[PDB]
């Protein structure tokens, strides 16, 4: 019972670029839905291995967490604010492939989205 590595959170080999909307994604953006209630599910890499879903890391080939994208935002890792809004997408878009219309965390899910991108649309 191991869950794999978590996705990396900094790079030598990437551009690295430091603008000010990637500085606004994380002290408005990321810090409005981690302070949200929905937030606590989505904060660390999914464990499978507590949770008892053996297919989750081998449905979901990209997972991802607003832990990481939190480590990565205080790295510098993105290249652009654009990279780091992939990576908000594809967390909640690998918590609609995995899991049913209905269920509690695509519930969940779908307000921290809705609160997303109400808040990058006010963006520089």
């Amino acid at each position: 019972s191991t869950n794999p590595p978590p996705p990396e959170t900094s790079n030598p080999n990437k551009p690295k670029r430091q603008t000010n909307q990637l500085q606004y994604l994380l002290r408005v953006v990321l810090k409005t839905l981690w302070k949200h209630q929905f937030a606590w599910p989505f904060q660390q890499p999914v464990d499978a291995v507590k949770l008892n879903l053996p297919d989750y890391y081998k449905i979901i080939k990209t997972p991802m967490d607003m832990g990481t994208i939190k480590k990565r935002l205080e790295n510098n890792y993105y290249w652009n604010a654009q990279e780091c809004i992939q990576d908000f997408n594809t967390m909640f878009t690998n918590c609609y492939i995995y899991n049913k219309p209905g269920d509690d965390i695509v519930l969940m899910a779908e307000a921290l989205e809705k609160l997303f991108l109400q808040k990058i649309n006010e963006l520089p």
